[PDB]
């Protein structure tokens, strides 16, 4: 049994606040287990922890390119499907080393006072459009936005033309104030320290709810899948499977979407929600046609080479 906290690593800020309300606190109440949310999730951190042999994280939230790299390096425990019992979660989300629990869009957002007529992906990469820009911390999401912004059709994205994408970012690189994580981006929006960003739909909508006079579009947006995974050598690997089972059920999945504008993988969650929530999701036909879906197969094969270039690229 659990004699200490079940440690869950995520992204912090409003998204972790949402996960705590929908998954962490309800599981703690249902199981009697102490659940502690932490930050730092990512492939580099998971690798360092697992390879050290000093594993302090029991459950991780992994975005599909980070998840792909973790699987490739044998950093995760296989999911116990005798424990994770969710026939209403499509089999393609129920993978060997992780369970797809959320579908999320990454969108172009603008401050309405600086840009009342909005910003298109073409205008984001236009040197003549003046404004403090924030791009994501890694090459993932960033490269696809640069390419769609430069006129690459969403259907023609992969294999990513990395050279072109970087030459595209090069046009507005002097106006890019940072390459930040989701929590840092939401704080910059709320503090009015940026004018144009590329961030998670839920982070944008939560900043607006909190008073940020910002807007966004689905033009050049990138949709991705978020996974629950268990680091290899996790001290509470068996309890982690019990948390994952709980979290992927219709009620916790619907509670997540209620608080933050990210979509469920459980097919029975949306009928529990306001019909209007469907319009703020990447799968919505009017939204889907304007952007693309991240290809994790491409990132699985190309992440290491792209990362080696990206690190040197953002270090000027
Ligand atoms: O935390 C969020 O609201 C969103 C929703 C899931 C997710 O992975 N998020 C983070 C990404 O949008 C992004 O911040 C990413 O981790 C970095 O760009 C590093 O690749």
């Amino acid at each position: 049994h659990m004699m200490a906290d079940l440690v869950i690593s995520s992204y912090g800020g409003s998204f972790q606040d949402a996960q705590t309300k929908a998954y962490f606190d309800p599981y703690a109440k249902a199981s009697g287990v102490k659940v502690t949310g932490t930050t730092g999730t990512g492939y580099a951190k998971v690798k360092a922890m697992v390879e050290s042999g000093n594993v302090t994280w029991d459950v991780i939230s992994a975005e599909s390119p980070a998840f792909a790299s973790e699987v490739k390096d044998g950093l995760l425990e296989p999911i116990d499907y005798s424990v994770v019992k969710a026939d209403n979660v499509p089999e393609n989300f129920r993978t060997k080393y992780g369970v797809g629990y959320m579908v999320f869009g990454t969108n172009l957002a603008w401050n309405k006072d600086k840009f009342p007529n909005g910003v298109t992906p073409a205008q984001f990469f236009d040197p003549n459009v003046k404004g403090r820009r924030v791009l994501p911390s890694d090459a993932t999401y960033s490269l696809e936005f640069a390419l769609m912004g430069d006129g690459v059709k969403p259907a023609d994205l992969y294999p990513l033309d990395v050279k072109r994408a970087l030459k595209v970012i090069d046009r507005v690189k002097d106006q890019v104030i940072g390459y930040k994580g989701a929590s840092d981006i939401q704080a910059l929006m709320q503090q009015g320290e940026a004018d144009i960003v590329y961030a998670g739909t839920g982070r944008i909508k939560n900043a607006i709810k909190a008073g940020a006079n910002w807007s966004y579009s689905w033009e050049g947006a990138l949709a991705d899948t978020e996974y629950w995974a268990v680091p290899k050598g996790a001290p509470h690997a068996a309890e982690a499977m019990k948390f994952i089972n709980f979290a992927v059920q219709a009620e916790p999945q619907a509670e997540l979407t209620r608080v933050i504008a990210y979509g469920p993988t459980n097919v029975d969650a949306l009928r529990l929600l306001d019909p209007a929530v469907a319009k703020d999701l990447p799968s919505y036909p009017a939204n889907a046609k304007l952007g693309a879906v991240l290809n994790s197969k491409w990132w699985n094969d190309n992440y290491d080479a792209v990362k080696a270039e990206w690190t040197t690229y953002i270090m000027q």
